């Protein structure tokens, strides 16, 4: 029995990694993720310049999940590029670098500089087209023309394999259109489904107040709230993009949740809210729990059940 | 202290009603809802002709909520119109009739015949622009040009006040556009937020199978999963449509959940999944629980706190 994967010309001890934004902003965070039992890690979505992000409080967790409006607080592209070039220990595990420019031009600027480092070191780009938290900036991939423009411009400027962090969709027509756009771009090798469920609103009954400060309380949802949405998106893109990989993200707290993502079609499985809440010890637990389910079912490898969800 | 309120030139004993589709398909169902302690009821979304709906199993409930792909099973508009015209006891509580044509023409056909009954009896139209479960029929109000066309044509053909059942949105730009479309139509007096969260996917780990048959397992989500999404939509439309009423729907299991909806801006509060699971006894519990919270806080009226959610 084993959790090993070999994909994108890299080897992974297991399918687990942090979700972008969680435990991955500082050098300390990245070293911590590297020291963990995760199979990989991804850095905080970055912008050209450092950002303070949105006003606090901007993250709150509850029994059923989280709400956040972080606002892309990050140390700036220069830092994450330097981490990938000079600091990351690739002998430990593969590194993904997430970018989330506020315009196509900003993304293009970053990828032009990332390309030689990706070539040399094998760092893998995750392009974030789904941030729901910057005021005045709607989710890029909810506008299919904008999505196409970003992918065209990034493909041309980068010229190397990359992946895309996608927002959740709720409409069959949108799964159809979004996947068709992705399929226009042969350099898009993986699709990460999903980013947080945008612009939810948590209200505290006692205080009669929203629980986060930015955007009048409106923030992205993660955790237990979003698992069926995440599974739907993973499966929708797994079915529609048979020549790409799908990475699952959303609502993973247990080996069983990971098992469901993998049944739906996930290769890598990312952990956001649950990792934020439990800390990096979660990775040993997820591995043990997934292996236990596999043992009970007689599955020896991930490929034996990946994408094998049954319909009625 | 009592929960009595007046809206749309009708008097309501309390703000609670069923969500369309739950306990409202047959004459038996409607008599049951009328006999309950709810402040109002709404009939099953109907089509011009009777429908069997999608193949079973098509509804499944879990601790965190429900998934459904009913497919508009209904007895046909003729029946619901007859119920409104001949059978409903308006002395008990107000009646809403929901319609969900599969085209603008079909909705127009229904509203032309509803009009005289609305004039005579005061039945209230809820136009469903958000069914996420009929194969090959995407949610109307995710297509803003289609939404405008439906509202223009229904407004012209009906000529009387009505309301609209809206899908959940997840994007500030979409709240902005959707509310602006609604504000073009003075006959739209209420906005019901939200219909089920479309095209989620629940998978059973033991059987490795989806849990509903239609559409390869993809169905609308209700219940605990969707409360922050529902609150966000209620509040977004409450803020953007200051001259209309907003009805809250989504994730109501308790008087506290109802309190949150009302804080967010809800006038009426609809109950779907929790009512499907618990039965019509839920309405006495919801009323008792809401009154208790109000008493603890020193609120004497719903008006004292409706829409008064605090921001930071
Ligand atoms: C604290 C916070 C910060 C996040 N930052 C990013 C980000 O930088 N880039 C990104 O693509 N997603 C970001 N996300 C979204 C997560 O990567 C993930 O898609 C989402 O939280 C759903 O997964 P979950 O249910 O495991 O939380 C963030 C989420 C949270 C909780
Ligand atoms: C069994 C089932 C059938 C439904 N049928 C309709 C329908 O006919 N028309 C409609 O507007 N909404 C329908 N809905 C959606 C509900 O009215 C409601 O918007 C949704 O379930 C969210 O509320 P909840 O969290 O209380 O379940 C249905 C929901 C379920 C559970
Ligand atoms: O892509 C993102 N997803 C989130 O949930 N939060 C952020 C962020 O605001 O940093 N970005
Ligand atoms: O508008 C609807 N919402 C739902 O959740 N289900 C249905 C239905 O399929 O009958 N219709």
């Amino acid at each position: 029995m084993c959790l090993k994967l070999n994909l994108l010309d890299h080897v992974f001890a297991n399918p687990f990694m942090n979700a972008a934004g969680v435990l991955c902003s500082t050098e300390e965070d990245l070293r911590c993720m590297t020291a963990s039992s995760s199979g990989a890690l991804v850095s905080k979505s970055c912008t050209s310049a450092p950002r303070d992000g949105n006003p606090e409080p901007r993250y709150m967790a509850f029994p059923l999940g989280s709400i956040n409006s972080m606002g892309l607080p990050n140390l700036g592209f220069d830092f994450y590029l330097k981490y990938a070039s000079d600091l990351h220990d690739y002998s430990k595990k593969p590194l993904f670098l997430s970018i989330s420019g506020l315009s196509v031009e900003e993304n293009v600027a970053m990828v032009r500089r990332l390309a030689p480092v990706a070539q040399e070191k094998g760092v893998l780009l995750e392009l974030n087209l789904s941030c729901p938290n910057v005021p005045g900036k709607p989710q890029v991939a909810y506008d299919f023309e904008a999505m196409r423009t970003y992918l065209q411009q990034v493909s041309l400027a980068y010229g190397l394999p990359f992946g895309v962090k996608m927002p959740p969709y709720f409409d069959i027509a949108h799964f159809d259109t979004a996947a068709a756009v992705l399929n226009e771009f042969p350099l898009v090798k993986f699709v990460t489904c999903v980013n947080s469920v945008g612009n939810g609103l948590v209200i505290d009954a006692e205080s009669e107040s929203v629980v986060i400060k930015p955007k009048q309380g409106f923030g992205g949802l993660g955790g237990k709230y979003i698992l069926p949405t995440a599974l739907a998106n993973v499966n929708a893109f797994y079915r529609r993009c048979p020549d790409k990989l799908v990475f699952g993200c959303g609502g993973v707290y247990s080996g069983e949740d990971a098992f469901l993502h993998i049944l739906a079609g996930a290769s890598m499985v990312q952990v956001g809210t649950a990792l934020q809440e439990e800390g990096p010890g979660i990775f040993t637990r997820l591995e043990d729990e997934l292996l236990e389910i596999m043992a009970r079912k007689g599955y020896r490898t991930l490929e034996e059940f990946r994408g094998r969800v049954k319909t009625i």
